């Protein structure tokens, strides 16, 4: 065919390394065609480009080429180096890095109108997302990006706190993914946000099934617990409001559960009516 973008719009020998951020495999450069200025950017490296990897990797930058909105990484384009025979994608920099770091990290500029501002963001998002019809599968704190105090992005970083905690029950029996299946996820990353101050979702599921349970039996009391309404618990200091919201994603019922419409409506809403 031809190359995925333009081969001459980052070129390798003008990509400078200043920092490694996540291990495929994420590193900051600045790009200085041209005086040791330019921007500085994400570089996304593959480790192994095999058949299927870079397959995998070509899709990746195919969907990511065709997002452009405010609460969605921006794909800047591609640098194809060792002499154009490997591929690195390129993004723009975030400099908080993922929600789920920020939220420890941060905890002094954190107050629940904020979380519900990331709420809201994360909902138009995946609307965005769902216009395209393309299915996350992966939402979760760790994939969601932030910008600065008053903006989040999402993305996936698949670089690789087992993904199975954020999974919907027909997710793990039938391997269904869909927008449905999204907002169940999308209410774990809520129980996330209300959690931010031994909370998480994996370790409250591993103390609901028994904490000294291992391999395949924790999957089959996962999904024995989820089919039978057990359920992350409401944070504390969680408006029972917020955990309502949680508990309608959280539907066994397919259909019944609400649309990302609906919760940006809600959840700005509530954040209006302070
Ligand atoms: C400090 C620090 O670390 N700062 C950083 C780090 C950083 O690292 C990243 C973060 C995210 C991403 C990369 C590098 C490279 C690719 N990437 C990423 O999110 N790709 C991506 C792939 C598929 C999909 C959507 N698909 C649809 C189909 N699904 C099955 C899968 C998801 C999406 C989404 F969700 F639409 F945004 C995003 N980027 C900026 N600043």
């Amino acid at each position: 065919g031809a190359f995925a973008r333009d081969p001459t719009q980052f070129e390798e020998r003008h990509l400078k390394f200043l920092q490694q951020l996540g291990k495929g495999s994420v590193e900051m450069c600045r790009y200085d065609p041209l005086d040791n200025t330019g921007e500085v950017v994400a570089v996304k490296k593959l480790q192994h480009s095999t058949e299927e990897h870079l397959r995998d990797f070509e899709r990746e930058i195919e969907i990511l080429k065709s997002l452009q909105h405010d609460n969605i990484v921006k794909y800047k384009g591609v640098c194809y180096s060792a002499g154009r025979r490997n591929l690195k994608l390129i993004m723009e920099y975030l400099p908080y890095g993922s929600l789920r770091d920020y939220l420890q990290k941060h905890k002094e500029r954190i107050d629940h109108i904020k979380l519900l501002q990331y709420t809201s963001q994360i909902c138009k998002g995946m609307e965005y997302l769902g216009t395209k019809r393309y299915i996350h599968r992966d939402l979760a704190t760790r994939n969601i990006l932030v910008e600065n105090e008053n903006r989040v992005k999402i993305g996936d970083f698949g670089l690789t706190e087992s993904p199975i905690f954020w999974y919907a029950p027909e997710s793990l029996t039938e391997s269904k993914f869909s927008v449905a299946s999204d907002v169940w996820s999308f209410g774990v990353v809520l129980y996330e946000l209300f959690t931010y101050i031994s909370k998480s979702p994996p370790a409250e599921f591993m103390r609901m099934i028994g904490n000294d349970k291992q391999g395949q039996m924790i999957v089959f009391h996962l999904i024995e617990l989820l089919k039978n309404n057990g359920r992350l618990p409401r944070p504390d200091g969680c408006p029972d409001e917020i955990y309502m919201i949680m508990t309608e994603c959280w539907n066994n019922n397919v259909n019944q559960r609400p649309s990302f419409r609906d919760l940006a409506l809600r959840v700005d809403q509530i954040r209006d009516n302070m």
